[PDB]
């Protein structure tokens, strides 16, 4: 209990004074990657060095980035909190429990739309 | 008099439900009281929509203790 909550995370006071009012509330220990992954624009998910960049603002590094980042990743997998995506070459994947997409899928690809045919098509009903 | 896209009403329902077990059938029914189909056929039209959406695989159901239903997107 000492090295888990009192002695070893004492640096929280020498380093983490960022929990305060007037907004600008830096997330507590249990919810760092949550904000980073909700504010995401990727398809595979967040990565390790990517997480380092998003949480690099005013968050104490210590031995946390060495042990406890992946320790908490495994803890949340055990608790059924976050999921990921398997692959090679994406250089990382991470996702919390978000209910916005299909839980299973046989495998497909998405699409994007560029407005190029609508102006030419607007005249067709007027034409005939 | 408007006709909302009938496929996405369920999606919005569990998106806005914010419940542990999942959306119940009464929950979806009470959620959809906007200007829409009167619902005389609800018990079968909703059934067919869940059947089609689960054939796709975008819904879930689990058993437990709580409300009459536990439908989850």
């Amino acid at each position: 209990m000492t090295e888990s909550l009192v002695l070893s995370p004492a640096p929280a006071k020498p380093k983490r004074v960022k929990a305060s009012r007037r907004s600008a509330s830096h997330p507590t220990y249990s919810e760092m990657i949550a904000a980073a992954i909700r504010a995401e624009k990727s398809r595979g998910g967040s990565s390790r060095q990517s997480i380092q960049k998003y949480i690099k603002s005013h968050y104490k590094v210590g031995h946390n980035a060495d042990l406890q980042i992946k320790l908490s990743i495994r803890r949340l997998l055990a608790a059924g909190v976050l999921k990921q995506t398997k692959g090679v070459g994406a250089s990382g994947s991470f996702r919390l429990a978000k209910s916005d997409k299909a839980k299973r899928s046989p495998g497909k690809k998405k699409k994007a739309v560029r407005r190029s045919t609508s102006p030419k098509k607007a005249a067709r009903p007027r034409k005939a």
